[PDB]
């Protein structure tokens, strides 16, 4: 008499009412809403609904017959039969997958929570029980590094292609292509134009190898790519409630095996939506995090009902993080340029500049002009104009013609526009900043038979996930920017065992040739002890060679993977090197600074000794460089480093150990070898060094072919000289500072690809100590060893006893401080 249970919408006499008219009269039963109305709007059972008379308008049922008719709400068993929800069960390991026929290869589901920054789980884990249990029972990283720019379409498409945006063509949510003379927008018909989307998304990879795919939203999944759609896909519609998306995927997993997909996707707009609207630290973001946690729980409860919770490989992921924007942390360019109307500026933290008159002036326009106009205009300026090829190589943001030739690099929390009118609310949450900023780091949790249990992996990049998903589905990956095997440590049973790459040609021989001691035009410091008998000093016993090889190449010599190359090994007492006769320059030197080594202050300028192992060339003579305004030279292995004396190491002054070097770059190079290298050596109990030139004239992150290098030589004093685009450095010590670089159990690495520029305008030098700015520039231009490998065509560490996959893990690491 006091409850609507069983009598929804039936007229009553005397009892509280359960008809629509009761509301206005205020004589409804206490439970009228929960019993009769709520079921039309919710996907959950509760203590009011358990044993309900079936309602015709209810989204799912909590009636006694719901199991038989198979339309129970997902939480029915937990709430109405007192069984445990997935999250309530303790972790148990999934060694053998428990799958139906059709799933001999188990399915993989890629579940994106847009704008879920890694920090949300660090801080709010206690409010997020389901995601917290997936972490506890699964494979987790505190930080997954997204691609630059840290935006939705770029990162989602990178996750399913393993490609940098510069290569997959989706470089932002808004772009212009000058060859197509079209603009890309998420609100335009151009979003569906196949021409934008390059590479091979995993659902295409899967199709070619006999697996069907089912996407409930993913950037690109509603587009015909290489003539292919997913076998099941949805036209984007953000209004579709999360519950309906999850329920649909659970229907696809019940398809008969002939039509049932193996690869699934799920995309939710939260907590990105709430992040923008209310900021990453807000009541709205907390409620949004609890909601997506509940939705993940709904999937797991759903998989459990289907007995697929020990079958399906789930990758819970996000595209990027979220930062608090501020109207006080917004740069407007009109302050420096005036209210000009000939330029269009892409606003945000990944701001870019382009002429209005396109495609006509797209290449011809004076980018360099505005670049110089906007450099070092204030002290502690919060932005930096960069021609795209001068951006740090770690950002891999230049190759595409869709990347405007002038870009801006913004400090954390800072954004940029032309003027206040051409942006949105400045106080909103935002993302797009440098992919190494803490608040831009993303979520990754892997749970299922394929994944290890209770593992916390070191930080990895989302471009590695394509290969991982391919391994989980026994697919052969399309060519991508991931290092295949670098994530084998996440997998119970790795399917791909990587091998170190084999070098194409063997080392050529550079033998001693008797030739006349020639004048090089050098005014050598009298301090330096010249090389009196070369043939004597460099005819080494195999006993003596083995001592040097062990001290300078403790990890093995760099191997050269280039097609056409003639490299030869040069021994010296303190360093080894690979010399290119084809470019008259070493491709790499290797030496080791010990904790108790000496660095000389004695001048060694305009001093060189002839190396009788290679033909003498005009560009190897002090005379070529004497009062030369266009280029100078520098040494790879540092002459300042003496082990046997307290003077200058004479063997380092050989013509074979010099590289063309702009006078402005010498400031950086000197500071590194005089100050920093000594400090590193002390702090780490020694440091092995490998340094060399880099030639990336195509600014594509790859070493240029020898064919291409011929046409890139400059003419200076009627000599053909090849000037490096960058210089690389790779420092290697031990994790354990009790050990020296020659006897490490575990390698601690730190690599740089320093840009080789005619000025130091990048660093805004004037009125600041030399000390500060050089370390700041090194930090900004750090790189993975894998980045160095791709851009030099070298391969390091091939003599380490570690398995290959462990070395790939080490080479793909990027140091964060
Ligand atoms: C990330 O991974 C990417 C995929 O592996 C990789 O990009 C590939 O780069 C190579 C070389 O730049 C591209 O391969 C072709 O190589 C020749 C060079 O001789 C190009 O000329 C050729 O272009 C073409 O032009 C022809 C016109 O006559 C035509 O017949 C061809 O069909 C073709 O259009 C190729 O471009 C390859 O396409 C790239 N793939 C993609 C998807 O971008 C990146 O280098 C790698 N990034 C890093 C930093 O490692
Ligand atoms: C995008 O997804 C939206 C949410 O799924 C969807 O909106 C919803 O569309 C349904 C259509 O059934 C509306 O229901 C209306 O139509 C039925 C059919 O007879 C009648 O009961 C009523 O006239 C009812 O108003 C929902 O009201 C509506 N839901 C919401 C929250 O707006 C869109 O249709 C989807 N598609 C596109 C392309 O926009
Ligand atoms: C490149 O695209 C631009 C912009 O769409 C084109 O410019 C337009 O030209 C038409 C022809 O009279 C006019 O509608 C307008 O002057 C422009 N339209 C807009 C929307 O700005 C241009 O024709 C295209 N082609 C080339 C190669 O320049
Ligand atoms: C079906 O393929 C897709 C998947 C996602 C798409 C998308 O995802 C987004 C949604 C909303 C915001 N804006 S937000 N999260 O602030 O409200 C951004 C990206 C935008 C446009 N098309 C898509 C097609
Ligand atoms: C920068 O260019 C603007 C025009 O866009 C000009 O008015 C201004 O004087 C320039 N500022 C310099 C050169 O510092
Ligand atoms: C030329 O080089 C010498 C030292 O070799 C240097 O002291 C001098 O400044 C330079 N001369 C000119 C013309 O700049
Ligand atoms: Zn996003
Ligand atoms: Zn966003």
């Amino acid at each position: 008499v006091k409850s609507c249970k069983g009598r929804c919408f039936e007229r009553t006499f005397g009892n509280c009412r359960c008809d629509a008219a009761c509301v206005e009269l205020g004589n409804c039963c206490l439970d009228y809403q929960e019993t009769c109305i709520e079921p039309e709007h919710i996907w959950t059972c509760n203590k009011f609904r358990c044993g309900e008379k079936r309602l015709t308008r209810s989204l799912c049922a909590c009636s006694d017959d719901c199991k038989d008719k198979g339309d129970c709400c997902i939480n029915y068993s937990s709430v109405c039969q007192g069984e445990k929800s997935w999250v309530e069960e303790p972790c148990e390991s999934i060694n053998e997958p428990q799958c139906p026929a059709g799933f001999e290869t188990p399915p993989t589901l890629l579940f994106s929570l847009d704008g879920f920054r890694a920090e949300y789980l660090h801080t709010w884990g206690g409010l997020l029980p389901v995601i917290s249990k997936l972490k506890k029972c699964g494979t987790y990283t505190k930080n997954m590094r997204p691609v630059y720019p840290t935006k939705t379409f770029p990162n989602h498409y990178s996750i399913v292609t393993g490609l940098y945006p510069e290569s997959h063509g989706i470089i932002d949510n808004k772009m212009y292509d000058p060859k197509m003379n079209a603009s890309f927008s998420l609100k335009s018909k151009e979003k569906f134009n196949p021409e934008w989307y390059k590479g091979e998304p995993i659902w295409v990879t899967a199709k070619y190898q006999g697996l069907k795919s089912g996407t409930f939203f993913w950037p690109g999944s509603d587009v015909e790519i290489n003539g292919i759609f997913p076998d099941i896909y949805k036209m984007y519609n953000g209004s579709v409630p999360f519950e309906e998306r999850i329920l649909a995927v659970l229907q696809w997993l019940q398809l008969p095996k002939d039509e049932r997909p193996h690869f699934y996707t799920l995309y939710l707009e939260e907590p990105d939506s709430s992040g923008h609207s209310y900021g990453p630290v807000s009541s709205e973001v907390i409620k949004a995090l609890q909601r997506v946690d509940g939705m993940v729980g709904m999937l797991m409860d759903g998989l459990k009902e289907l007995n697929l919770h020990r079958c399906l490989n789930l990758i819970l992921i996000s595209d990027h993080g979220m930062e608090q924007g501020s109207c006080k942390k917004y740069i407007y360019l009109n302050k420096y340029l005036g209210d000009v109307k000939n330029i269009k500026v892409i606003y945000g933290p990944a701001a870019r500049l382009r002429p209005s008159d396109v495609p006509d002036k797209y290449y011809s326009f004076n980018y360099e002009g505005i670049a110089r106009n906007l450099s070092c205009r204030e002290p502690n300026q919060h932005f930096k104009p960069y021609l795209k090829h001068f951006l740090p190589k770690r950002l891999h943001f230049a190759k595409s013609d869709r990347i405007e030739p002038l870009t801006f690099y913004l400090d954390p929390q800072w954004q940029l526009a032309l003027n206040p009118s051409e942006r949105k609310y400045c106080g909103s949450g935002f993302h797009g900043s440098d992919n190494v900023f803490s608040n831009m780091q993303a979520l990754f949790v892997g749970y299922g038979p394929g994944f290890k249990h209770g593992i916390e992996a070191d930080t990895f990049e989302n471009i590695e996930v394509y290969n991982l998903m391919c391994d989980l589905l026994n697919l052969t990956p399309a060519p991508n920017n991931g290092t295949h095997g670098s994530l084998n440590h996440l997998l119970k049973n790795p399917v791909y065992t990587p091998k170190h790459p084999k070098e194409v040609h063997p080392l050529v021989q550079c033998p001693f040739t008797r030739n006349p001691r020639d004048n090089l035009g050098c005014s050598c410091n009298p301090s330096i002890l010249p090389i009196e008998d070369f043939q004597t000093q460099f005819n080494l016993t195999v006993a003596e060679e083995k001592i040097i090889k062990h001290e300078t190449l403790p990890y093995g010599r760099p191997r050269v993977l280039q097609k056409e190359n003639t490299i030869c090994l040069l021994s010296q007492h303190q360093f080894m090197s690979g010399y290119s006769q084809d470019i008259l320059m070493p491709l790499w030197t290797s030496y080791t600074v010990d904790r108790n080594d000496s660095f000389s202050t004695e001048d060694f300028s305009n001093c060189l000794y002839q190396d009788f192992r290679i033909p003498l060339s005009p560009v190897h003579k002090c005379s070529f460089y004497k009062n030369n305004t266009k280029v100078s030279y520098g040494f790879l292995s540092p002459p300042q480093l003496n082990k046997n004396s307290s003077g200058i190491y004479s063997e380092a002054l050989l013509t074979t150990n010099i590289v063309p070097m702009y006078q402005s770059f010498q400031v950086i190079w000197r500071y590194f070898h005089d100050t920093l290298l000594r400090k590193y050596a002390e702090e780490r109990n020694g440091v092995n060094v490998v340094s060399g030139p880099v030639f990336d004239f195509d600014y594509d992150g790859r070493c240029d072919s020898l064919e291409n290098l011929r046409q890139k030589r400059r003419v200076i004093r009627n000599q053909e000289i090849l000037i490096p685009t960058h210089f690389f450095i790779v420092l290697t010590s031990c994790k354990d500072t009790s050990q020296t670089p020659l006897h490490c159990e575990n390698l601690d690495t730190l690599a740089f690809i320093l840009p080789h520029r005619t000025d130091n305008s990048e660093s805004c030098v004037h009125g600041k100590h030399d000390s500060s700015w050089v370390e700041e520039l090194l930090m900004l231009h750090r790189a993975r060893i894998t980045d160095v490998e791709h851009i030099t065509g070298l391969s390091f560490y091939q003599q380490r006893k570690e398995p290959v996959s462990d070395i790939l893990k080490l080479k793909t690491h990027l140091p964060t401080f």
